[PDB]
C-alpha cells in the first residue's frame, strides 16, 4: 500500500529533484517542481484523516517549497497574479515551518527550514531597511536581530554531533549561513567575543557536517570547505583589525591563520590547482605581518614567496603585488 509516510516521502523527491534541476540551471523545470510540491502538499492536507498527526517533516518540506519560490521568484513570479511578493513567499515558509512546532516526529528537517526562512527574511529586511523610506530611520540590528536569535535557536541544535547527518542537509541548503557570516561581520561590533565564538562554531559545524560522509563527492566538500576557510579568515581579520587599534589579539589571530592554512590544505587536496597557492601566500603574509618572532616571520615568507613562484611557474599570472612581493624578496 502507499501510506502517508510513503506520501511525505515522495513529497521530499519532489523538491529534491527541484534542487537537482535548479544546480543544472534549469531554472524554469526546478519552477515547476516547487509549485507540484506545493499542490502535493496541499492535496495530502485535504485528504489526511487528522493534519495534527502530519509529521513535522511535512512542514519542513512544504516550508522549503515556499522558501524555494521566494529564491526563484523572478521567474515563478510569471505563474502568479501581481498581488504577490518574495518577501510573501519567506514568510509563508516561515509560518508554514512554525506550524510543524508541535506536529509529531523528528526535527532536524524543520530545524533546517526554519533556519533557512529566518535567514532569508534577514536579508529581505536589510534590502527593506536600505530602499524603504519607512524603515530608514530604523537601525538594522534593530529591525534584524530576532530573526537572527531566532536562526540561532534551531542551527545549534543541529549543529551538535548527537544531531546526525541527514540529507536534507546539503552545501546548497546552508547557502543562507553566508547571510548569518555576513551580519556579524558587518555588525559584530555589538557583540561579545564569546557570542561571536559560538555563533561561528555553529556555522563551521554545519558546513562540516553537510559533507562528514567521506563518500560525499570532491565537487560537494569543495563547496562546503570553502565555507569554512572563509569563516576562518574572517575571524581572523576581526583580531587581525582588533589589533590595529597585545600578545591574546595575536595569539587568537593566529590561531585562525593556522586553521585557515589547515583547511587550505584540504581544498588543495580536493581540487589541486596553481592559482589556490596564492591563497596560500596570502594567509602566510597574513601570519608574517602579525607574528612577533623573525624566525617565525622568516619562515612565513618564505613560505608565502615559494607558493607565489610555484603558482607563476605553474602558468597562473600574477598581479603586480605579487610581483613586487617575490622581487623585494
Ligand atoms: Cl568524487
Amino acid at each position: 500500500v502507499y501510506t502517508e509516510e510513503d506520501n511525505i516521502s515522495q513529497l521530499w523527491g519532489l523538491y529534491e529533484m527541484s534542487r537537482e534541476k535548479l544546480e543544472n540551471d534549469d531554472i524554469d523545470a526546478s519552477v515547476s517542481l516547487v509549485f507540484g510540491t506545493i499542490h502535493e502538499a496541499d492535496r495530502i492536507l485535504r485528504n489526511t484523516e487528522d493534519i495534527s498527526t502530519l509529521p513535522k517533516d511535512f512542514h519542513a518540506a512544504y516550508s522549503s517549497a515556499l522558501l524555494a519560490v521566494s529564491e526563484l521568484f523572478e521567474i515563478a513570479q510569471k505563474r502568479l497574479k501581481e498581488t504577490n511578493t518574495e518577501e510573501s513567499y519567506i514568510d509563508a515558509a516561515i509560518e508554514r515551518a512554525q506550524l510543524g512546532l508541535d506536529a509529531p516526529g523528528n526535527e532536524s528537517r524543520l530545524f533546517l527550514a526554519l533556519a533557512r526562512a529566518y535567514l532569508e527574511k534577514v536579508r529581505v529586511l536589510v534590502w527593506r531597511h536600505d530602499n524603504e523610506e519607512s524603515l530608514a530611520n530604523i537601525p538594522v540590528t534593530q529591525l534584524v536581530n530576532p530573526y537572527i536569535e531566532k536562526a540561532i535557536q534551531y542551527l545549534r541544535p543541529l549543529a551538535q554531533d548527537s544531531t546526525e547527518y541527514f540529507d536534507a542537509l546539503t552545501p546548497d541548503s546552508l547557502r543562507p549561513l553566508y547571510i548569518l557570516s555576513s551580519y556579524l561581520f558587518q555588525f559584530g561590533d555589538q557583540f561579545s567575543e564569546a557570542f561571536l565564538l559560538d555563533v561561528c562554531s555553529i556555522i563551521t559545524a554545519l558546513w562540516l557536517k553537510s559533507v562528514v560522509d567521506p563518500n560525499t563527492p570532491a565537487y560537494y566538500k569543495l563547496i562546503a570547505q570553502e565555507a569554512v576557510l572563509n569563516n576562518y579568515t574572517t575571524f581572523a581579520e576581526y583580531y587581525m583589525d582588533l589589533l590595529d587599534n597585545v600578545d591574546d589579539l595575536i595569539n587568537k589571530a593566529s590561531s585562525w591563520l593556522n586553521n585557515s592554512v589547515d583547511t587550505w590544505n584540504v581544498i588543495y587536496t580536493l581540487d589541486k590547482s596553481p592559482e589556490r597557492l596564492l591563497k596560500l601566500a596570502d594567509i602566510k603574509m597574513d601570519l608574517a605581518q602579525i607574528v612577533q618572532d623573525e624566525a617565525s616571520q622568516d619562515n612565513y615568507l618564505k613560505e608565502a614567496c615559494n607558493a607565489i613562484k610555484e603558482a607563476q611557474g605553474s602558468g597562473v599570472e600574477l598581479s603586480p603585488d605579487y610581483v613586487e612581493f617575490v622581487e623585494a624578496y
